[PDB]
């Protein structure tokens, strides 16, 4: 036996302490992590400051350049992919790990994406979905276009019986007010993870 190095050199990862996003990061493998297109790819650079090699996709250069900007500013590396969720999205054969921050897609790209997370995502990527209630866009607080673009547990969990979810529950969050005393939000959260437990049967 040649020699074994005494690993005295620690490196605690300089990352801002976060509530939700650190649990999913604890689930994600510390290797090559594929992020999908999202209006806030800020989460990608967070995962990179964890010492992880993060490769981010966005169909727009505005998301990629912003993720890559925060990378250099945080002293970390992204791999910038300009790809499309109907053609090249998530390939767990080419990549090692995956993170998919809540999929905002119309029925066209949406019904393209769910078969890609079923077949294309092999175990070792996490699907992070924060959906909204049909009462949410009706609050007139905001909306992408229509309550159609709200990804709900009914749809998401049904399309992924392979990707069993660590989190599948309705979580309430208060909206910024103190007048109506009922300016709250009915939300739902999903964390898909690689099953260390196989589907239990005989």
């Amino acid at each position: 036996m040649w020699d074994e190095r005494f690993s005295q050199s620690e490196y605690v990862y300089g990352t801002e302490p976060n509530d939700f996003l650190v649990s999913v990061a604890n689930q994600i493998p510390q290797g090559k992590i594929l992020c999908l297109a999202e209006g806030e790819g800020r989460n990608a650079c967070f995962l990179a400051s964890l010492g992880y090699e993060v490769t981010a996709v966005d169909q727009s250069s505005v998301g990629l350049a912003k993720a890559k900007q925060l990378a250099q500013e945080k002293g970390v590396k992204i791999t910038t992919v300009q790809s499309n969720l109907a053609d090249f999205d998530i390939v767990a054969d080419a990549w090692e790990g995956i993170v998919s921050i809540f999929c905002h897609l119309p029925s066209s790209l949406r019904q393209q994406l769910y078969p890609k997370v079923y077949q294309g995502l092999k175990p070792g990527g996490v699907f992070i979905l924060e959906g909204f209630a049909p009462e949410q866009l009706q609050y007139n607080t905001g909306g992408p276009k229509d309550l159609d673009l709200l990804p709900k547990l009914e749809t998401l969990q049904s399309e992924l019986p392979s990707l069993n979810w660590l989190i599948a529950n309705n979580l309430e969050r208060n909206l910024d007010e103190g007048a109506y005393h009922q300016g709250k939000a009915a939300l739902i959260q999903l964390l898909g993870q690689k099953l260390e437990h196989h589907h239990h049967h005989h």
